[PDB]
C-alpha cells in the first residue's frame, strides 16, 4: 500500500510533518513529490529543490521516520494541467491513494479516477508556506512553525538573508 | 561526506549495483541520480523514471543496503550541456565528489572544479545497458546481468513485452 | 477566400457564433484557431482544447453550418509574440483576412502586413468568456449565454463541478 | 463510434487515402491526427502542419468524403513518450478505436488500455513517405503515388523545388 | 577588465546612458545584456530584442562611446532562477563585477561569488521603464526621459503606436 | 547597407574571416549571428556561445575591422525552422540582404522574401569546422587552418582538451 503526497515545500513545515505521520498510519510507504522543482530565488518560491530534499531528509529522519518508507521525488511543474498527472505517474513508484488539499491536484487526480483524501488541515492558521515566508520577511516567529531540523538547513543555506534580498 | 553518482539506469544491471557498493565504501552517502528521466519507450530508454526508481529501490535493499544511505532522484535532461551540472546542483543535496565514467559526466564537472572519479569497470563486456537490452531483444541472456530483484521489476511491467514491440 | 477567427473559446458562446456566421457570409471558409490549446483545468482557461473542438463542432452542426465550411485547428500558445503570427501560419491553410476583436491579435497581424477586421460585438456585457464563467462559479444563468449544444457538452464532461472545484 | 489515425503526412500519399477510407466503414467519425506538426523544411518533414493539411482536405473532399466525417488536427510531438497518448486525448475528441501501423503508437495506447488496430498495409513498397520523398529528390514518379489533389498542392506550394534545394 | 550590465532596456533611457557611463570609468569593456529577449509587443515589454540593440547602439554611438568598449547580447529568459547566472556564462565573453541594481540579479550573482556593485540611481523617479512606458501611453513627455537616437528608433518602429494599440 | 551572415563558428575559421572582410565590401555594417548559440561541450559544437563571442571579436579586432561595422549576436536554435527566420528578425537591427551557403538557410529565407547570396567557398578542404574539429582530434595541423587570435582563446580555454576528453 503506497500513498502519494505532493507538495511545494517552501519551506517543509509542522504542518506538513504531521499529516505525513498521520498517512504513515495508514500506507505502507508515502511517496513524497517536491513540486515546482524548477523554481527557486523567488518571494513565493525561495528555496531549490535540493534544498527542499535536506528539509524532508533531516525532518522526517529527526523524527525517527525510516528513510525505507518514503521517497522523495523533485518534479519540475509542466504546461498541460491535463498531462500533469501522467507527468507524476511517469516519474513515480506505482501508488494506490493520493492524499491532498490542493484543490487542483484533488481535481486532476480525481477525473483520472483516483482516489483521493483531503487530510484535516493541522493549524493551516499558522502552518502554511504564506505564514511563515511572511514571518521570515517582517521578522516574526517563523522557526516555531517549523521542525528543528528545517530551520538548521535554512540557517546553514542562509535562507532568511536570500529572501529578505529577494524582496 | 556525500558523492554522487548519475546514469540512465536502462535497466539497472550488477555493473552498477557494484560500482555503488564501492562507492559507499568511500563515501557515508550516495546520491543516485536517474538521468534522462523524461525519455521511456524507446528502444535505447525504454523504462520510465518512476520504473527506474523501483528498480533501483529494490534492487538496493535486496542487497541490505540502508536506504538512509542514499538519494534517488529523477533527472530530466536539458538543452544546455553547459547548464547541466547547475541543474544537477539545483535538484540534489550537496555533495564532494562525483563518480562517472562518462566522458561528458567527467568533463562538465571537471570544468565546474569538482574532482571527478572513474571507478574501475567491472565486466563492461556484459554489464552494460546497451547488452542487456540488445539480449532482451534478441532473446539472449539478460537475467544473469541484472539483480534478481531487478528482473522481478521488469516480469511485473512487461518490459520485455514493450521493447520487442517498439523494435 | 479564407478568413481566420482565433480564440480561446473558454467555453464557446453566442457571440462567437453570431461573429462566426456574419463573417461566413463575407468569406468563402473561415479558419477557427482555438487559441491556448495547452491550457485547460484552470479557472479562466477550464476546459481542454479537444472539449472546446467538440463545443465548436456539435454547435456549427447544430447551426447548419456545412463543415465544409470551416476548419478548427488547435494552436498552443508561444513565448515569443513576435513569432506568434508565424506559429499560426505555419499550422493552418493560406488566408486572406483576420477577424479579431483582441488588440494583440490585432497589433501583430497588422505589423505581420495583413488586414484585420474587428466584427461589431454583440452584446459584450453578456457574451464573453468571463461572464459565462463567474455564472457557472456564482450559480447565475451561464446556460442562456450558450447554444444549447454546447450546453450539453459541458453537462457531459461535468464542466460545472471541475470549475467549481478548481475555485 | 469514433476512430483515431495519427500520421506525419509527409506527403499524404494514396496508401493513407486507402486506410482511410476502409475506416470510415468501421467508424461514424474518424480523427485525424498530423503529428510531428512543428517540423518543416528538412528532408524527412518537408511540409508545414498547414500545407498537410490543405493536401488532406482537398485529397478527402476530392474523393467524396464529406468533412462531417472527419476531423483534422496538427499535433506537435512532445519530448516524453510517456505523457503522447494523454498529449493527443487532450487536443481530440473522444475516441473509440485507434488505427495505426506504427510500432510506438500502438504500444503506447494499448498500454493505456486502447485496442489497437493495424490495417492491412497497401502496397507498402511504394505507398510510404520515405518512397515518395526519395522519388521527388531523384526525379522518380512520386506524382503516381498521390492522389491528384495533393499533387496540385506540391506544385502550388513548390514542394519539390523546397526539398531539393534543403537536399 | 570587464563588466557586466543585465536590464530588459524597455526602452533604453538616459538612466541606463549615464550607468554605462560611470561603469566605463572604472572598467575597460561593458558586456551589456538585453534580458528578456523572447518578450515583445506587451505593456511592460513592447520592443523586440533587436530593436532595442539598436536603440542601444545609436545611443551609444551618438554618445561618442566606442563600439570596441562593449557588447550588446540579448539573453532570452529561463524558467529556472538557479541556472541563470550559469545562462549568462555561457552566452558571454569572461567578465570581472556585475552591476545590477535588480534584487534578484544582485542576490543570484553574489551567491555564485560574485562582486555586486549596486551603482546611485539617476533621477529613479522619472528615469525607468515604467515611467517611460506611462508616459507614452498617457500622451505625457516620455521624449524628455530618453536619449534623441532612442527617440528616432521609436519614432522610427512606430513604437508609440504599438503600444498604444496594445492598451 | 546592412547584411547578415549566420554561423555556429565552432570554431571561427580562416574561412569564416575571408567571406566577413568580402562581405564588407558590399555592405555598410554585417550583423553575425552565432547559431547554436545553446549548444556547446559536444564533438560538433564544443565551444560555448560566449567563447565564440570572443573568437569572432579578438579575430576581427586583430583584422583591423571595427567594431562599429559589425553586430555579434548568439542565437539559441529553436524547433520549428517555419519560425527560425522570423527569430532571427526579432533578436537583430533590420537587414537587406543574407548571405550564407546553408542550403536550409538559404531556402528559409529565400521563401520569406530574402534575397540570398551564397559567397563563394574558400578552400572548401580544409576551412570548414569540421575538418578543424577533426584536426585537433587527430593532432592534426588546425592551427594553420585559424586566425592567431583564434588559436589563443583555445590555448586558453583549453578547448583541445576538452574536445579530447568529450571524444
Ligand atoms: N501542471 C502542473 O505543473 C501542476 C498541476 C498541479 C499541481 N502542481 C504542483 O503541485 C505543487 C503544489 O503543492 P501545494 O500547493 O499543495 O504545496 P504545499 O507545500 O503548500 O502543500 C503540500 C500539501 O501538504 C498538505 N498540507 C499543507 N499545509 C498543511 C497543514 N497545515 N496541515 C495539514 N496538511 C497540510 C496538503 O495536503 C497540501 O496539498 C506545486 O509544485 C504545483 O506547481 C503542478
Ligand atoms: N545536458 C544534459 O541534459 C546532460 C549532460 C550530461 C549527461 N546527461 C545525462 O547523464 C546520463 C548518462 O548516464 P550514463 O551514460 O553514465 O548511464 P549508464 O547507466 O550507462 O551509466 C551510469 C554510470 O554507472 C557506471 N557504470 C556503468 N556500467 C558499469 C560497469 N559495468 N561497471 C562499473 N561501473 C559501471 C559509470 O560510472 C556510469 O557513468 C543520461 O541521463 C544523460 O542524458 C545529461
Ligand atoms: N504569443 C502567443 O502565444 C499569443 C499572441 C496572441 C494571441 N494568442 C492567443 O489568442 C487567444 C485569445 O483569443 P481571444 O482572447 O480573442 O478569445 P475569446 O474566445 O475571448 O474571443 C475570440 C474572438 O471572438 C470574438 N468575440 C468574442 N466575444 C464576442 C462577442 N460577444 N461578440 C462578437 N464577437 C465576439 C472576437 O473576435 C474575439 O477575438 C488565446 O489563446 C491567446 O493565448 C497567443
Ligand atoms: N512523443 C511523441 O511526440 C510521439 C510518440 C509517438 C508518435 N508520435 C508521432 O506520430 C507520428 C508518426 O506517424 P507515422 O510514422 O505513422 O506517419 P505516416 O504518415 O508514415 O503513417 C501514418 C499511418 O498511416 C498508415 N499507413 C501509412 N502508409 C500506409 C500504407 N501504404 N498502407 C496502409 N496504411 C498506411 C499507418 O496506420 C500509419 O501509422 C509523428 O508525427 C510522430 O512524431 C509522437
Ligand atoms: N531566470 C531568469 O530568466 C532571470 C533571473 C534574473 C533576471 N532576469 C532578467 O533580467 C532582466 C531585468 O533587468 P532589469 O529589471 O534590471 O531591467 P531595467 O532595464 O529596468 O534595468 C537595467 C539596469 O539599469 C540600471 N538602471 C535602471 N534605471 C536606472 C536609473 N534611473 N539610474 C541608474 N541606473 C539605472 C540598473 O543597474 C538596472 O538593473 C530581465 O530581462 C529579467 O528577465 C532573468
Ligand atoms: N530552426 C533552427 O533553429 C535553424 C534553422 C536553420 C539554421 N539554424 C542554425 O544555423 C547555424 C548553421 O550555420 P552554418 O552551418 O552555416 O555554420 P558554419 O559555421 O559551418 O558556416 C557559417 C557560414 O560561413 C560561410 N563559410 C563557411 N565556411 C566557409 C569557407 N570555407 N569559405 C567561405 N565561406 C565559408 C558560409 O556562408 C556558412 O553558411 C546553426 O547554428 C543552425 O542551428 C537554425
Amino acid at each position: 500500500m503506497r500513498g502519494l503526497l505532493v507538495g511545494k515545500m517552501q519551506p517543509f513545515h509542522r504542518g506538513h510533518l504531521q499529516v505525513i505521520k498521520s498517512i504513515l498510519e495508514e500506507v505502507d510507504e508515502l511517496i513524497i513529490c517536491i513540486g515546482s522543482a524548477q523554481l527557486s530565488h523567488s518571494i513565493r518560491d525561495p528555496f531549490t529543490a535540493g534544498e527542499r530534499v535536506m528539509m524532508l531528509t533531516k525532518a522526517l529522519s529527526e523524527n525517527g521516520i525510516p528513510a525505507s518508507r518514503y521517497y522523495i521525488i523533485p518534479v519540475q511543474d509542466i504546461e498541460c494541467n491535463a498531462l500533469w498527472v501522467g507527468h507524476i505517474k511517469m516519474l513515480t513508484p506505482p501508488f494506490d491513494r493520493v492524499y491532498s488539499g490542493n484543490p487542483l491536484v484533488q481535481r486532476l487526480f480525481s477525473e483520472d479516477g483516483y482516489e483521493v483524501t483531503a487530510p484535516p488541515l493541522f493549524y493551516r492558521d499558522r502552518y502554511s508556506g504564506t505564514e511563515v515566508r511572511r514571518r521570515m520577511l517582517d521578522d516574526g516567529d517563523w522557526r516555531s512553525l517549523l521542525p528543528e531540523s528545517v530551520v538548521e538547513v535554512i540557517d546553514e543555506i542562509n535562507g532568511v538573508e536570500r529572501i529578505k534580498h529577494l524582496a
